[PDB]
């Protein structure tokens, strides 16, 4: 269950996306790593290597014991995740934890902006839709006319006095 | 939350979306590349809800996973159960200028709604001969012993 978020962080309506693709053990492989923000209109990919991911993990201090998705997580628990940009390249601020890591995010061409974005409808909604199952696993458990000259007022005999 | 179902609803990976909102009226199924939409008349509309309001019938309908789709390149059909009786809406594609608004506001909605959604679950020199600098520290020579 890979993170995200939307900013501005919140139940405020927001304008941009934050995510993680990838990121499978067990069974499976372990696959790539890809962070991707976008706000329906212009794609940004970190477009990382293994060895510049290695580097900056070097630099900052980081091991290769510590994954940068739960580190995600839990910025996306306390609303830690902030995102400048220039004209089109973003830096993601990453202030979960007690040291805020930076990340330099790419520009996305629209071939493969678009692809994802159109992959990722999909994937929002069957995310949605078994987190719909999940949250509720986890909390619940003529007439008035006279005949003779129809036209004119049906005739009543003329009654007088009647004392009662 | 309005409601929302994905088509189909099982692990298979989902290739269609429906949604609505406003509650003129449309009802929008989504294959993010190109749109469904009724863009019925307020006289249609009205008619259409007499027949048989639809927000309730159409979540109670993704709840119960009751959408059925039957599209041939152009036209959507929809049958809705949700509700007393089943519902027919007919649904044709929307142009593209007019989806691009719609379907960046449905990606930020879902975006939003998963964020949420998570929110909520989660509150729940050595070795060498100094003498001659470059060879290796010899030893003097020890002859046999006994182990």
């Amino acid at each position: 269950s890979p993170p995200l978020c939307t900013l501005p962080p919140g139940p405020e309506p927001p304008r941009f996306v934050c995510y993680c693709e990838g990121e499978e053990s067990g069974e499976g492989d372990r696959g790539g790593f890809n962070l991707y923000v976008t706000d329906a209109a212009e794609l940004w990919s970190t477009c990382f290597t293994p060895d510049s991911l290695a580097a900056l993990k070097a630099r900052f201090g980081l091991s290769a014991a510590e994954d940068i998705t739960p580190r995600f997580r839990a910025a996306c628990e306390q609303q830690a995740v902030a995102l400048t940009l220039q004209e089109d390249r973003a830096s993601l601020t990453l202030s979960g934890g007690p040291s805020a890591l930076a990340f330099d995010l790419s520009k996305v061409p629209g071939p493969e902006a678009a692809p994802r974005l159109r992959a990722l409808t999909l994937g929002l909604a069957k995310r949605v839709w078994s987190l719909e199952r999940r949250l509720a696993a986890a909390e619940e458990t003529c007439p008035g006319e006279s005949l003779i000259n129809p036209g004119f007022k049906s005739k009543k005999p003329a009654g007088g006095v009647d004392f009662d």
